[PDB]
């Protein structure tokens, strides 16, 4: 069966077989679609399956589908299964499955560098502190003092589920939020939860506006340890406007290293719950939503009051201006200091040559609508008026619930 | 089976039973979601007016009344006779308020109830059809204070009586290929400014010409008729700002009115169904103003405000876009022509579905189409999950009349 999907801004036609291949289900049925939702301990007895349809697609990637070392290999994890109730992946295999599982990603604009993926195998740690010391070398290489290159650190994987290692943190670097008596948040309203685990284990808050949180590392299902990050480790900049001259006088500034930590990569049905990986930032992330969701900085009020906007009526858009003025700040700071950052069109355009392409050599490109057009000036990039086809292959990142739900604490 | 969404702004969650209802189909399997894409006999006949008359009994606390199980025999009876049946007065009112009701495509619908009707049914001509039109675009204006409505031509009986509209909206503007081979006037209507020509359109060669009505009626040729001009509100645009843009030499209409659409009520089709509303801001100015594939006037636009249209980075499309939108808006409520802002009626959208949760277990909803073109995060509907799903009656795609007409 294929399915073919248009671009209506360019009239291209593409037509997609990958969807085949698809494993996973959606959400969605025949008579419902949950394509707006955002979320719509493995036995033996479902492993193998699973190994061998990730074995098979990596043996033809490199062109040995059939061949001895495929078979061999599919007998060694048999046998490993079997007797161990799991397996282990050569380091070529899991540089693969890291990169595809970004791949895959759906909702992901970036994907055009995707083979581009740099791979920190941390499989032989064994504590926190090792644990700190790989996410210390991971931050330091992402960097690269501004320079940023992609990299995801692997830490071992899921046993029985009663051991599992996690980072805490949903992204490496990320600002405090403190909730205070009057009801007002002083720093990052989405980080308020977290930023008390924090402190009750031990954390010593400086209580700023912009205090980068400690890293929260969790070991072979033991309790969690806090580590506090390198601050010559941590990139930030300082946010000024190219025109407006009070814009530095709003005191805001970003780190540079987008980090997400809190994500599930499996492959062939190994399950790997801490996987820390980064890329680098579209403007929007931060100039949006980071800045501008009404449950994060919400500063559109006060750079709009700075702009003496109409803020009378809501016709005036005086939020919309305001939006956009506060993207171009953001995008201009990150360019001045020479630390990688992309604009939405940028991205975008970047992503439909990439859809493209992977429609001719791969048979199709999964991308989720809903999360590839920007969160502003959707129409105006060229991914709005793009159809898109949504599935989920594997290897894959996955959702998972946050660890202070799930975990037992020790002592 | 109970489903639920969240609104991840405000953590309110709604549940959803009302998808239980659900008739036709969505495009989307349970191996891939296709929510994104465009355009995804006498025993099928009762079955059908059966599920009607049930909901529309029901909705007038009388569900296996008399009235009710008599009209249940008598529609049985028409169809067992006639193969078609025709809807009471009361029900065809009610069929179009809920059509509108279950667009999941529609931002507007927290105005769903107050449609006013226009029943066409005894239509038998082209010019008959212009007539019931006028009507239908002067009432609807109201000298610019707008009103929403819809007027329903006879239904289709064995396919080769169709009455059809072939206009995509009873007001659009004329686009011409050019022997420079460019577009003056509107890209979206090339094809369509041609087809006038086909039967003999006498076109001004210029740029915001309304377009004629191109009117089929009982599966007849159509004929061309030219709306007065008088019926037509049209809203210069300028800018409260940059005195400049009315340099630009903009306008556009003050009524939206959809005309290409198939009303489905009871199993019964209804493939002439012009029907209006008010615009949102947005539509004229980011989508209209804006597309690529449309009057495109960004370039110029940035222009004139000298802005850095070197690198993209510069975001220059973002700030003449929000300029654009600020003066369309102003231009119409300083004429006093009905308009709302993206920010006032997604507002409204959520009002509207918290009410629909409560006072009927759900709203069937496309994000892909509820979320604006422009600002999508800053408005409340960004982050309201929602849940689509295809309730009836309702109102339905359907092929140009040209790809189609038997001759
Ligand atoms: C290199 C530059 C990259 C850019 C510019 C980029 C951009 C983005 C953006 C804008 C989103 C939507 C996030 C949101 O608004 O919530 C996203 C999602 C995502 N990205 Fe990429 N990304 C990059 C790299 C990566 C890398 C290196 C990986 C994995 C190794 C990755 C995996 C994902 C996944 C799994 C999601 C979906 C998150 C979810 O499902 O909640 N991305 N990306
Ligand atoms: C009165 C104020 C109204 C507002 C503000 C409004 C707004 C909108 C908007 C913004 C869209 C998105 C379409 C696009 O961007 O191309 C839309 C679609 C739609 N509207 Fe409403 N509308 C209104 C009235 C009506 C009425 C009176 C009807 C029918 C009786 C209606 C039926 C529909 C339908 C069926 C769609 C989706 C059509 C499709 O699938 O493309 N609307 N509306
Ligand atoms: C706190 N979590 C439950 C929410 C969450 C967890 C993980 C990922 C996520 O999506 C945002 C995301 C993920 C990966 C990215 C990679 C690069 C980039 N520039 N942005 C990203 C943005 C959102
Ligand atoms: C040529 N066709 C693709 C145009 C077309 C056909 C069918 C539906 C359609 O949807 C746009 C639409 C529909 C109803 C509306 C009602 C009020 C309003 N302000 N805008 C609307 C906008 C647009
Ligand atoms: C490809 C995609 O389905 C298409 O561009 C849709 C996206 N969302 C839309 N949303 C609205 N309101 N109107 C549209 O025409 C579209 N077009
Ligand atoms: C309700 C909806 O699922 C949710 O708000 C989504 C919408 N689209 C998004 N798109 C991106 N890129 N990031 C997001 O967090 C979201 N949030
Ligand atoms: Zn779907």
């Amino acid at each position: 069966r294929f399915l073919k999907v248009k671009n209506w801004e360019t009239d291209v036609v593409l037509t997609d077989t990958l969807h085949l291949k698809s494993t996973l289900e959606t959400g969605c049925t025949e008579h419902i679609c949950m394509g707006s939702i955002m979320l719509p301990v493995r036995t033996k007895d479902q492993l193998f399956p699973l190994a061998k349809e990730f074995l098979d697609q990596y043996y033809s990637s490199i062109k040995r589908f059939g061949s001895k070392a495929h078979m061999d290999r599919l007998e060694e994890v048999n046998k490993e299964i079997e007797s161990t109730s799991t397996y282990q992946l050569k380091d070529t295999e899991l540089i693969y499955g890291a990169k595809h599982a970004w791949r895959n990603a759906s909702r992901c604009v970036g994907r055009i560098q995707w083979s581009k993926l740099q791979v920190f195998d941390a499989r032989d740690c064994t504590t926190a502190h090792g644990m700190f010391n790989y996410i210390c070398n991971h931050v330091k290489y992402a960097t690269n003092k501004g320079n940023l290159r992609s990299a995801i650190t692997i830490f071992p994987q899921r046993t029985d589920g009663k051991h599992d290692f996690r980072v805490w943190n949903s992204q490496l670097i990320r600002y405090a939020g403190y909730k205070q008596p009057d009801g007002s948040t002083l720093g990052d309203p989405a980080n308020v939860q977290f930023t008390e685990i924090c402190i009750q284990q031990g954390w010593k808050a400086p209580r700023g506006r912009f205090d980068v949180l400690p890293l929260l590392l969790q070991a072979n299902g033991n309790d969690p340890e806090l580590f506090q990050i390198p601050p010559e480790l941590v990139l930030e900049v300082p946010i000024r406007h190219p025109k407006f001259d009070w814009f530095k006088d709003l005191g805001l500034k970003w780190y540079g290293l987008p980090a997400v930590s809190n994500m599930l990569l499996e492959i062939g049905g190994l399950e790997f719950s801490a996987c820390p990986f980064s890329g680098w930032y579209m403007g929007t992330e931060i100039g949006v939503r980071d800045y501008c969701d009404n449950s994060r900085y919400n500063i559109l009020e006060e750079v709009a009051k700075k702009m003496d906007l109409d803020m009378r009526k809501t016709s005036s858009l005086w939020k919309d201006q305001a939006l956009v003025e506060i993207n171009i700040a953001v995008l201009y700071s990150f360019q001045s200091d020479k630390v990688t950052i992309v604009d939405h069109h940028s991205a975008t355009e970047s992503f439909i040559k990439h859809m493209e392409n992977e429609y001719r050599c791969r048979g199709g490109c999964p991308a989720d609508w809903v999360w590839i057009v920007p969160p502003m000036s959707g129409s105006i990039t060229p991914v709005f008026h793009q159809e898109m086809l949504n599935y989920r292959l594997t290897p894959s990142f996955e959702y998972q619930p946050d660890p202070w739900n799930t975990h037992v604490w020790k002592g």
